[PDB]
DNA sequence: AATAATAAATTATATAATATAA
DNA sequence: TTATATTATATAATTTATTATT
DNA sequence: AATAATAAATTATATAATATAA
DNA sequence: TTATATTATATAATTTATTATT
């Protein structure tokens, strides 16, 4: 929907060269037994080899499905750490605006009072609450943002 | 969906010399300042609309100078463009059908003067379909030598 | 736009936790 | 929030890009 | 996706020869 | 071939992206 701004493009390009999600468990069984399914089944398309591997997967003994599941869990948590560290060194986004700040304060109370509404209807309610605020109260949130952006610009000139 | 050599070639072509501006833009370059001092209340786009009015009525001996200037810059661009294009890696050679179409197109057009290029190529596709196989093979073999030389002179 | 042959890119496929889009 | 995308891989069968011309 | 304020990006506009796309 | 894009520039005025959260 929203065409990436030039700061967002850099962030997106930076992200694209960071750590990536590890492979799935089912895939791990493939990478170990790729030369075994062709040696054993040399007569169907490469896509058909995959279909029997998935049939093999749904009917395979549980110990087996667990072993390679264990490997995905190890690979993912090391990716989790690696992604966490990377993400922290990324160029920080701008501070949220006055409304976002207000919304992140009253959201708990508003949900507690409208538990029947979806979050999207909740944000509609929160948006109308902001519109209704006393001007001196909006000013508090506009001043918080002024302080936040002044600090942000002092930290990244 | 974008071919390997095409990526390299398009990247080079991106560095090519850009075509020059119009005669009117030249006139706008020299006069915009004065136009804003004359009409201090108009949006920058309305300035441009007034520039357009001024350009159309401008003294014809003055417009000619800007036109002449434009022509001069365009000639220089053409020289730079041709000089640039001769340094590019060439496109692949045309396919056998294309070479055939190019050799028979004039005669076919003379036989079908009322047909567009699109319709002509339909006709020429049909003629290719009925060409003797040993004649098709001349074009196919011609193309094989072409692509060989091509891959020799411009390898990835 | 049309054309045909050939080069080059893409898809067909299975999994499923989960990151990401909207 | 819900709905879609992503991550691993091998290679056939397939699609679509390339090319000159008006 | 919803939300508001704010930051960033794009449009408004004149030409007209001609390149480029289709 | 016909139909559209390209090239230059100023800078208000206007439109779109950003931002956290679910």
């Amino acid at each position: 929907h929203h065409k990436a701004s030039k700061r967002t493009q850099l962030r997106n390009e930076l992200i694209k060269q960071g750590p990536k999600r590890p492979t799935s468990a089912y895939f791990l069984y493939l990478q170990d037994h790729r030369s075994q399914f062709v040696k054993e089944n040399p007569t169907l398309r490469p896509a058909e080899i995959s279909k029997i591997a998935g049939e093999k997967w749904q009917n395979l003994e549980a110990d087996i499905k667990e072993k390679y599941i264990s490997e995905r869990k190890k690979l993912y948590s090391e990716y989790q750490k690696a992604k966490k560290e990377f993400d922290e060194k990324l160029p920080p986004k701008k501070p949220a605006g006055p409304f976002i700040k207000y919304a992140n304060e009253v959201r708990s109370q508003v949900f507690a009072q409208h538990p029947d509404k979806s979050q999207l209807d909740l944000m509609k309610i929160i948006g109308d609450k902001w519109q209704s605020l006393d001007q001196s109260i909006k000013d508090k949130y506009i001043q918080e943002y002024k302080k936040a952006i002044q600090e942000y610009n002092a930290r990244y000139p």
